[PDB]
């Protein structure tokens, strides 16, 4: 029976449009308000029943690993100076049910390559993925709607998107059938269809619950490819689900998710 | 059938001894002439097999990451110097199909809580420890024998060495019967025994082949000592005399000699 406990975080990213902010640090550290990227990513996994973090690391491997490590020189200074709910901001941000480990991934080759370089740390066990740049704030954790639906089903889900016909050069485009009003059974994926030859209008996010299967698909190059061949071994399912994506990729996107959840979670209005 | 393929290497000493060394860079990066002490057991563990390297890390966790990780700058500046065989012993000091993860342990909480730390990368498969300070030079690599005999008498392993009976206290000391000329089968263990009263003088040093077993007896309640004594009852556990020369680099006394003896051996250094 399938359980999710590991979660892995591609966090070497180079965020070449967010340069020069990423010069010394990983994109996925960039803060919407006051939490970084991953931290957000992070804390949905922990609420979908994720204990085991592995971070793949590249470029400034330093900023992920201060952040998600303990810090007693600033725990110092903040009990010195008796804040309650400022030490629980910092020593509180894992539960002590989680652990963190980092792999440094070999070169920038992409997310399939990402992927693999968790294969030590995961062994035979399905797992999750998560891309911080796709910030999604949701009533119900989104990985845990993806989890619930990979234990049902018994395959791998990947987290879908209705997107208009217009943008779909834009992602990775699913061909599937229905199986639920929500979940889809994937028969083939293509990057960037132009928008009258698109599948489908259901793009990839980066919420991903994978089998171990994946590994040696990825071992024979790009996910998308690892995961179009998984699908001829075992079951691939897309799941449409309940919430809202920032794109945080583009300086639009991040700009967009900084206004709306400046709004929605600080009260912060532009002038 | 038992596959080794993991071993977890503690990399968080204090070496209090080494201060002010030491404190900037854990004790097991301090080297023995031109090699830092746990690229040794690293080696050791590699020609023994092991494909996966877990580093168990605590303050000043950058100098092992920055050792074992990649480093392009300086294959640059040694390109521009003149270099090129020394691009090989940077490159390669890791074989191409061996990789290196790090998870930092909550607290200086021992042995048995590092080894406990390794358990999420570890999963259920047996698995090495190997202590840095424990500098062995062997004909065979120590980690070698200790998993050939894992394998063959399916249980863990203690790589184990006679000691004076005046120097019990510095170790866990195992009783033990003969199973062949070099390997026992462990009926008890002992922390740190008084001379007279040590059952033995067969002291385990830092090498250890352990079923994954292990980790539900130091998270029962947290001494490496204890979980072994408990796996015992439910589990095989021997002892194995390793083939080879053993260095307790935990000392001043003992790093002074390995530098020495290997300096001697392998550098053609002798004191003047
Ligand atoms: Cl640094
Ligand atoms: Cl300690
Ligand atoms: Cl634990």
């Amino acid at each position: 029976h399938h359980v999710v406990r590991k979660a892995v975080f591609p966090v070497a990213g180079m965020g070449t449009r967010f340069l020069p902010a990423t010069k010394a640090m990983p994109k996925e550290m960039l803060p919407v308000v006051d939490k970084p990227l991953i931290q957000y990513a992070v804390e949905e996994a922990v609420a979908a029943g994720i204990t085991d973090l592995i971070f793949v690391t590249g470029r400034n491997k330093r900023a992920i690993e201060d952040h998600f490590d303990a810090a007693p020189e600033l725990e110092t200074d903040l009990e010195a100076k008796g804040k309650h709910e400022l030490l629980a901001l910092v020593r509180d941000i894992l539960p002590a049910h989680v652990n963190c480990l980092y792999i440094r991934q070999s070169a920038p080759l992409g997310l399939g390559h990402a992927v693999l370089t968790a294969a030590p740390a995961v062994g035979n066990e399905p797992f999750a993925v998560l891309l911080a740049d796709d910030l999604i704030d949701a009533d119900t954790p989104v990985l845990k709607q993806l989890i619930d639906v990979a234990v049902a089903r018994q395959g791998s889900v990947l987290g879908v998107q209705e997107v208009p016909r217009e943008d779909t050069r834009k992602y990775g485009i699913v061909a599937s059938q229905p199986v639920d009003a929500r979940t889809e059974r994937v028969t083939h994926i293509v990057e960037k269809p132009a928008p009258e030859q698109a599948p489908t209008t259901l793009a990839v996010v980066g919420r991903y619950v994978l089998e171990a299967a994946i590994f040696d698909h990825l071992r024979a190059i790009q996910l998308t490819d690892g995961i179009a061949a998984l699908l001829r071994e075992r079951d691939v399912y897309a799941h449409r689900y309940d919430g809202k994506r920032y794109d945080c990729g583009s300086k639009a996107g991040m700009f967009q998710a900084t206004v709306a959840l400046g709004r929605k979670y600080h009260g912060l209005i532009p002038e």
